[PDB]
């Protein structure tokens, strides 16, 4: 059984669980937590990782690390990535504006201030939704008609939002139906009530919005 | 002749604008200014680019956006990405850390009291520096003996930092030597004297550090 490992936290390690669900691979979860930042600092340096971090992936054949990079492989297992370079890059530019989210968000999801950079922003909120929709137009998912790893990336990212900014979730029709379908799909609706899903935080204890304990 | 847009900064145009010439692909270069956020604002949705945003490429086959995205397909071209789903996985581990970089630092290179976020930070810097060397080990370059697209993402972020942490950039042997070496190359080493390169600044007019204009 493979092995991902984060602390209790939807972080960046769920679109990356949830691809491993819907993809039904048995893999194993090494979870962490605030007790253990330390009992995993010391651990940060022995899995052997080229480049240490988390989520880390641990395999008999392959070490990675970065959440997506510990997507793309193990897409690559299932041959989703495309096959066309024209057509693989069009996953990949996605997850450029997967992150692009997540990232213009994470940095202001830990700290105190948050607020004040949060206020404004949500100006651009509508704006960055608004060709993230457009551009969902009116197709099934992301990429067309079948869920890819960058699909779960979006997803978790408005799961996200729902948390913070519901006002405007709804203020998007397309990205609205949206949730529903993945939340809707097989063992990934499963997943969303299985004895192994993380529900909170979704951000880390160790920050204001989205984290915390319970 | 294909096209790269951005305005007049290294910003994250320069590994996908340096991996072009390293590959002397006969690019057009769309540049962007201060006087013209508008003129761009306006564009930013004709060119037609499923997700907007810059630096985007122009082709007349694909229209893609996102530095890496823009420099992935790019590479597709030339099929550098790997073969081997393993070793496939190992180039985009690398960017993911290339990003990680940046990005972390991206952040805080515009806003007014970076200097405060800046303090400290340094703390992590050589850290960072100190698996990110510890991992370019004994090689040519990141990924084995042949530079690859991900080889400047880590170089202009290296040469980025000779502007304001100098002092540490020296503090790490290897990737010390590394700077040299790109700077070597052939047609690279001619590009940073070229009538078409970007000196100056390295972040954006708009911001204190690696900003201005002169
Ligand atoms: N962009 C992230 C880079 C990693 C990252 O910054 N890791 C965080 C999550 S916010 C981690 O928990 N850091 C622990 C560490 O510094 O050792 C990725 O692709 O994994
Ligand atoms: N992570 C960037 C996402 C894009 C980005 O944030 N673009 C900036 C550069 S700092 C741009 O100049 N933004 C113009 C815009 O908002 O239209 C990428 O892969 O291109």
């Amino acid at each position: 059984p493979a092995k991902l490992g984060y602390w209790k936290l939807r972080g960046l390690a769920q679109p990356v669980r949830l691809f491993l669900e819907y993809l039904g691979e048995e893999y194993e979860e090494h979870l962490y937590g605030r007790d253990d930042r330390e009992k995993w600092m010391s651990e940060k340096f022995n899995m052997g990782l080229d480049l240490p971090n988390l989520p880390y992936y641990i395999d008999d054949k392959c070490k990675l690390t970065q959440s997506v990079a510990i997507m793309r492989y193990i897409a690559d297992k299932h041959g989703m990535l495309g096959t066309t370079p024209e057509e693989r890059a069009r996953i990949s530019m996605i997850e450029g504006a997967a992150m692009d989210l997540r990232i213009g968000f994470g940095r202001v999801c830990y700290n105190p201030k948050f607020e004040e950079v949060k206020e404004e922003y949500v100006k651009e909120l509508p704006k960055t939704l608004k060709m993230w929709s457009d551009f969902l137009g009116d197709r099934h998912y992301l990429t067309g008609s079948s869920v890819s790893h960058v699909d779960f990336m979006l997803y978790e990212t408005l799961d996200s939002i729902r948390y913070l900014a519901p006002h405007c979730l709804d203020e998007f029709p397309k990205l609205k139906e949206f949730k529903s379908r993945i939340e809707a799909l097989p063992k990934i609706k499963a997943y969303m009530e299985s004895k192994r899903f993380i529900k909170w935080p979704l951000n880390g204890w160790a920050a204001s919005f989205g984290a915390g304990d319970a």
